[PDB]
């Protein structure tokens, strides 16, 4: 096979408009290629060698290296090159009008085997080699031929195809038409490498990829989530019953191990496994199995505190010049997800609660490597519940996912077997305040030894008093609710104190010290609660529908509580309807 095809491919490239006409053109080139070296063909039209995956050198020469071999090239003065190229403005064009100027083609193979070199080479030689290696290929090549081995070199074949563009005209050249597409679309998301689906259905034919699984080394596209802000929606699209994960902000992370070798590649299937050799130890380390494909997201976290920091810490990472130095100033946690195969087996095709069963099993308890924070779900205020807690540690929030037979690993998809539920729920718990203990009450049956309720209070600068807004029970974790117990034993007062204004009598009384930010849906006009009394409705006060407690305010005193105004304020925006 001809490179000259390739050439004529990206000059027709170049003139067409039309999509129709794009697929015909890669159809073409596709089924009149040599079907032995159809792998290296795919990424070629790209204007690329291999896959992103495999991490290997991209293709470059510095551009005065570029001036260097085409003037070898064309048996032309660098000056000459250069001054052509400052009125053409292209390199490629150039070393066209220059070979034009003045036996055996290049063959797509020696293209191939001489460009990977360039990209590969590396060291003190490589400067001058990948010269010479260059000069010799557009010597060969045919005025076309030079000025899109150019472009390629130089990354400006501005192809604008990508493995979908191409995976669709393997459908047309191969599959024997557009139907082919889901067959091969199916292949592809499930060992999303172009060159080794296209071996196989040129090799064993297109039935062959309805069988195909992963193969550990060749990243699974990532299964995406599909997005609703309505808890309750979400869980109906689930049948009543979900995992939920935190959602992490960090680098999703596909991790493979075969016999001992471990990968990591990103959210884009970029190979990272050289950024994070920390993960690669916590791996190898502390999970189980010969070989496998598993995900998880990689999270910057605090080296002190060990609590979780943004992505844009991650970023800041990968700029650092020493890799330990990058490790000690952002050490990270792996926050595991889903596991795709184990041990020669695929578990794409089973179903969530066995696929996380397995992955729970194969990690080793340790500080670094862990599960998704999860609960399962088993109606829609569980998921609220574990929704608001994600988000007082800052996050983004969860993601649901459906659990049974159904919940499959969708590679590549985005459906409704996995939704995110992000802080967008900007909708219904409109309202965040902070607010002054001034009370608790004990709950009921065996822990009604335990105060699990706290009565609380806005601050009111004229009269110096707080005035109670609700009574909050819900978003306290576990552990919030033990220490809630001594917390306010401390503070506990046996009459209410005289800067507090309640109508409302909890089991015990409290000094006003303590504030939290609360969460509500809306404000609510209340005849229990003294918060801008009389105000907006005579005998009533204001209150907190739905409150849920987000986090300790230790930064705030008393008086630096959301006042009696703020809350009418927050009140009269409401929608008086």
């Amino acid at each position: 096979m001809e490179f000259k095809v390739i050439a004529e491919y990206f000059d027709k490239l170049e003139k067409i408009s039309s999509r129709l006409q794009l697929t015909a053109l890669l159809a073409d080139l596709l089924s009149k290629s040599d079907k032995t070296i159809i792998d290296k063909v795919v990424y070629i039209i790209q204007g690329k060698l291999w896959p992103d995956f495999l991490g290997y050198p991209e293709l470059g020469i510095g551009e005065k290296f570029l001036i260097k071999a085409i003037s070898i090239a064309t048996n032309t003065d660098e000056n000459s090159v250069e001054n052509l190229y400052k009125t053409i403005g292209d390199l490629g064009e150039v070393a066209r009008r220059l070979k034009s100027k003045q036996k055996e083609s290049l063959t797509v193979d020696e293209v191939y085997s001489t460009l990977s070199k360039v990209a590969l080479t590396t060291g003190e030689g490589s400067r001058d080699l990948k010269i010479r290696l260059l000069a010799g290929l557009l010597k060969k090549a045919d005025p076309l031929e030079a000025k899109f081995l150019v472009r390629f070199v130089e990354g400006r074949l501005r192809v604008g195809i990508g493995d979908a563009t191409v995976l669709d005209a393997m459908a047309i050249a191969f599959g024997g038409g557009q139907s082919a597409s889901e067959i091969i679309e199916r292949a592809y998301n499930l060992r999303a490498d172009l060159g080794n689906i296209a071996k196989i259905i040129v090799e064993k034919g297109i039935e062959a990829l309805k069988t195909l699984k992963p193969q550990v080394g060749i990243p699974i596209r990532p299964m995406l989530a599909e997005r609703l802000s309505n808890p309750e929606e979400i869980l109906k699209k689930m049948g009543g019953n979900a995992i939920v994960d935190y959602k992490y902000d960090g680098e999703r992370a596909q991790i493979h191990k075969k016999e001992d070798k471990i990968f990591i590649f990103s959210r884009r299937l970029e190979n990272i496994t050289s950024q994070y050799p920390d993960v690669v130890d916590y791996v190898s380390k502390y999970i189980e199995g010969k070989e496998f494909i598993i995900e998880g997201e990689i999270v910057a976290i605090d080296p002190e505190s060990g609590e979780m920091r943004p992505f844009q810490e991650l970023m800041h990472r990968k700029r650092k010049s020493d890799i330990y130095e990058a490790i000690k100033e952002y050490p990270v946690n792996v926050f595991l997800f889903d596991l795709m195969y184990y041990e020669d087996v695929d578990y794409t095709t089973k179903p969530l609660e066995a696929r996380r069963k397995l992955l729970e099993s194969i990690v080793k308890p340790n500080d670094y490597v862990k599960i998704a924070h999860h609960i399962q779900a088993n109606n829609v205020e569980d998921l609220k519940s574990f929704f608001y807690r994600a988000i007082s540690e800052g996050g983004e929030g969860v993601m649901v996912k459906a659990i049974g037979k159904d919940a499959i690993y969708q590679a590549g998809a985005r459906g409704w077997l996995w939704i995110k539920l992000k802080r967008d729920y900007q909708s219904e718990m409109a309202d965040t305040v902070d607010l002054v203990v001034v009370g608790g009450f004990y709950g009921k049956g065996k822990r009604g030894g335990k105060i699990s309720s706290l009565l609380m209070a806005a601050y009111n600068p004229k009269t110096d008093s707080f005035e109670s807004v609700c009574k909050v029970a819900s978003g306290f974790s576990d552990e919030q609710l033990d220490e809630l117990q001594k917390k306010l034993m401390e503070i506990k007062r046996d009459v209410k104190h005289p800067r507090v204004n309640s109508k409302m009598e909890p089991d015990i009384w409290v000094e006003p010290v303590y504030v939290a930010e609360i969460i509500g849906s809306e404000i609510t006009i209340s005849p229990l609660h003294t918060c801008c009394q009389d105000v907006v409705e005579k005998d009533a006060g204001l209150s907190i529908r739905f409150p849920r407690f987000i986090r300790w305010r230790d930064d705030k005193s008393p008086e630096d509580a959301t006042t009696t105004d703020e809350i009418l304020e927050m009140y009269n925006k409401q929608p008086k309807k």
